[PDB]
């Protein structure tokens, strides 16, 4: 075995409780080299020659280079040192601990975890846990009232063919008459983009953060929105820009009027005065050369003050959560004291970042409960889409995902097929329906929260920005309603079978060469099995089903009850049909 | 090469900042796996056709396992992504990115360190960078004050051999009469353990955080202490004991009065009343089942708050920083909170804690400054003590070490050789003198802050606790004058080179055969070599050294100068011989 290539650490995805006085671990190891792990543990404090207590290291999953193994350590007195005993294909015993590997096990010495303290146990909302989020694009989901609608706005019909610059009229009072729709299709959380006051298309650029934008709407119709939503089981999550401001925010005004005497000319990354000019820029911006989006000093105390009241001001409001854009340029101590603050006003709000890289570092329980899954898109749309990879790198890819954070960052990734700034999941399928239909059934049976992108659910289609902003099809007709049903159908049963909220994930099977991929979802004694035929050909295939796992499960989409036989369980299917197995429990 | 055992992460100690604009990362791999690491780099938003930045990662070491590259990126935009370029001993080269490893640079994808914010350096006190510090344990360091000696308190002589519950009347007043002594010895801080009031003789049960142990001194000497310390050039370290209380803390006799009526009932963390029992106890303490000490829920806002005020008023006496007990054992929102505090109070002050494994958690920059360096005690006893380990094994040993945190900790790790709770180094020597002298001189030249144990310069010895606890030998004819002059030179070497203080550490010649090891401290062009023969033989080595690191040394111990001969360096010393020799530079 390669000992260079196995891995662990007392702390961040490796070491973290799960309770007061439970701490799971998990180590990696190249693909192969170990059979099986086992941790040998006992309180801290403990006498050398006290019994140490055991608890086996079952293999959690594997992706393209390594295995990876978790157990769980039951430490009462909340301190826990601990050695790893891992046996290779020959039987060879290895001892792996914090000095290093040996083949004594006092030598290898031993890895600890301090104190579990409790208030270091990451906690997430329980409603986010079993939430099917819905992103709404205000300006074209709904015109509720034209009255606010701005100059140019066209028409609203299915031929229409969105430009960088159009106006169709969509507004919050239009998000609450179409709620009876959005109730119907089971959604339980609105997610929707900026939505405040700003001289742009997109919002982005925040002119006034205590202020619905007057196109979309005001605050006593925001207010109307949130309790209309929350009587129908619906919460609503905002949009916050706080890694910059809009050079129409009131901080920013001053300081170009006034420059080196404005009192908020520490709001900001001023290089000289005057502050700006015409097509150029003396100020950090997002991005580059930006200068309708000049960066905010989060670390300066009197922003962070100001933007901590922002959120006060909307949480007052009633809502429920929010996504953070450019999550990862504000600062730690900044997102620290934010959950501080948010969590002390409502601990069910929702915490969600925007981080296109390893976002460990804001997902050890003390900043974000979430983030946006892009790994989870990227590989759908190679798996599902393009066909670019098969089956056995599609578990790959999951896997090496699903093993980046601690597991309660996992359970609630937002895991979307396409958003405002991408082609539409349909388009990127190239049309085929089968196609898309088996991406959704594996969206909604995954770990993670399903995110819905308006639209998609009635089989809208488009290329990317800003062909994939056109005006939400809202005539029967024109709707695909069999993709609206089956959308449907799949919340309800993700709602109702809780391995599929709250389970946890293990590969049940991948084939590169029939290019079909199956896992199971497990909660407690509920199995709930997956299998998906990824391939334009009727095939069949043998599961493995030990009886300790059941001996008949039932189809939950067809009600095609399946029986296992010798602990082999024989299925066939369909052109990319997909199965969702229950065993009954 | 084998693509299992390369690892990196965007973070914590292989990826972070040393200045606003400037990235340190690191990389490690199978030792001899790879011969060249490269990295390049650019701001996250640069566009997919400009041409990407180049750093050369250079092996800044290896241990018994692994090669460590090191690269510096200079990221003027604060934002970075990078990939690696690997080139094997063949010749074969991939790229390692976020995505995986790959010989297609797009498809190995890229590393990202989003964004470097001023407040996130890692900064630590300057004069700490170059300090030498004198750990005194008070009851047996000097008796100025008779009159405020504890019941029954032995007479002070060389030959008393200390017990458990023994006193021998040190204090305040005595390390004030003996101020110059210290001052001439040369070190500038002075560590005391635990010196509030408690009714036992260790003090590690606190009964009042706000007083001076009267049989110590009180406020106004204490006072006195700090001042005429600071005027001699020495800093004042005291001891925190934040992870519990002593059973005499009013809080907690609070408790055992009034019991589920006292209002300090949640400061502790209790299972039910009345709170006590023979040999049981209902209560969480430090370790287990120690009555005497209560542990502290450093999580109620009112203990934390209570807690800093105690901060503030030592604070306000003027001391320069402060050592933590079980720190491990407090939460981590505690100890940012402290830093800030601390630091917002004196931003010279330094905090150091007390773990006994890997620290890396509370290494970051947002915690602790540095903690106590018990691998480097670990390291030294085995090599120049017991001789258990070879000057390779040695080598391997002091590098995995230094890798494991951010540089600006490991530059400030306090390297102790023993302490209040260990034998004396001298008795582990065996009490060879020549052993114990080699291990100072590499204590004074390597990389890290220097800490003496009261005594251990005259030459004192003693088994563990508490032996090592013996009365301090004032009588100028019972102390070793040569050991002190030793140590004396020494220090005045490490004030008078840069490198010694302020320089990286590379290893340059390790033999196991002749246990003969020597480093290179190194600081802009400045260059200084130790060379250790730990052996009882005089020895003849040869070490590399290019021309470009220069021709011609100094020892700066004997003033012996030493010539290179075509890039080599021929040596002999003498048994236990250590040399420092100086580039000139
Ligand atoms: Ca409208
Ligand atoms: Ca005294």
């Amino acid at each position: 075995m390669l000992l260079e290539a196995i891995f662990h650490e007392a702390k961040g995805s490796y070491a973290y409780p799960i309770s007061e006085t439970q701490l799971r671990v998990r180590l990696r190891a190249k693909k192969g080299d170990v059979v099986r792990c086992e941790v040998l543990y006992a309180d801290r404090y403990a006498s050398p020659e006290e019994e140490l207590a055991h608890a086996l290291a079952g293999k959690a999953g594997s992706d393209e280079r390594f295995d990876y193994f978790e157990a769980l350590l039951e430490c009462s007195t909340k301190r826990v040192k601990y050695v790893f005993l891992l046996t290779g294909p020959q039987g060879e015993a290895v001892y792996f601990g914090e000095t290093g590997f040996s083949a004594e096990r006092s030598k290898a010495g031993v890895f600890q975890y301090a104190y579990i303290h409790r208030s270091e146990v990451f906690t997430t909302p329980e409603w986010a846990k079993e939430a099917v989020i819905y992103q709404i694009f205000p300006e074209r989901f709904a015109n509720g009232d034209p009255s606010n609608d701005p100059p140019g706005t066209e028409q609203w019909a299915k031929d229409a063919r969105p430009r960088h610059d159009s106006f169709y009229g969509g507004d919050l009072k239009g998000v609450i008459d179409r709620l009876p729709y959005l109730e119907e299709l089971g959604v339980t959380a609105l997610y929707f983009t900026p939505i405040f006051a700003s001289p742009s298309h997109h919002k982005y650029d925040t002119a006034d953060y205590l202020a619905i934008d007057p196109q979309f709407g005001d605050l006593p119709t925001f207010r109307r929105l949130v309790d209309e939503a929350h009587r129908r089981g619906i919460k609503i999550i905002l949009d916050a820009v706080f890694n910059h401001a809009g050079d129409q925010f009131f901080a920013f005004r001053d300081v170009l009027q006034k420059g080196e005497q404005s009192r908020y000319k520490d709001w900001f990354f001023i290089e000289d005065f005057p502050v700006s000019k015409t097509s150029r820029t003396n100020y950090e911006t997002f991005a580059v050369q930006v200068p309708a989006m000049p960066k905010l000093r989060t670390e300066n105390p009197e922003v962070k003050e100001y933007l901590f009241d922002v959120a006060r001001f909307w949480m007052e409001q009633g809502i429920d959560g929010w996504r953070l854009d450019v999550a990862n340029e504000v600062d730690h101590a900044f997102w620290r004291e934010f959950r501080r603050l948010v969590k002390s006003l409502n601990p069910d709000a929702l915490i969600v970042g925007e981080i296109w890289h390893d976002a460990s570092g804001w997902l050890m329980g003390d900043q974000f409960d979430s983030v946006m899954n892009y790994l989870f898109r990227e590989s759908v749309i190679r798996f599902f889409a393009t066909g670019e990879i098969h089956a056995e790198r599609f578990d790959a890819e999951l896997t090496r995902a699903r093993m980046l954070y601690p597991e309660q960052a996992a359970q609630g990734l937002w895991n979307l097929l396409d958003s405002h700034d991408t082609e539409r999941f349909l388009t990127s399928c190239g049309g085929n329906e089968a196609k898309f239909r088996l991406a959704v059934l594996f969206q909604m049976t995954y770990l993670g929260t399903p995110l819905i992108y308006y639209g998609d659910e009635i089989g809208m289609a488009g290329a990317t920005d800003p062909d994939c902003l056109r005006p939400m099809i809202w005539e029967e007709k024109e709707q695909n309603r069999g993709l609206f049903e089956f959308y449907k159908e799949l919340i309800r049963l993700r709602h109702r079978l809780a391995s599929l909220t709250r389970g946890n994930v293990r590969s049940w099977h991948a084939d590169k060469q029939a290019n079909l991929y199956a896992f199971v979802r497990t909660v407690q004694d509920q199995h709930v099995g997956v299998v998906l035929n990824n391939r334009g050909e009727k095939q069949t295939v043998l599961l493995q089903v030990p009886e300790s796992g059941g001996k008949t499960w039932l189809d939950c989409l067809t009600g095609e009850e399946v029986h296992g036989k010798q602990g082999q369980l024989k299925l066939t299917l369909r052109p990319y049909q997909g199965m969702i197995l229950w065993n009954g429990r």
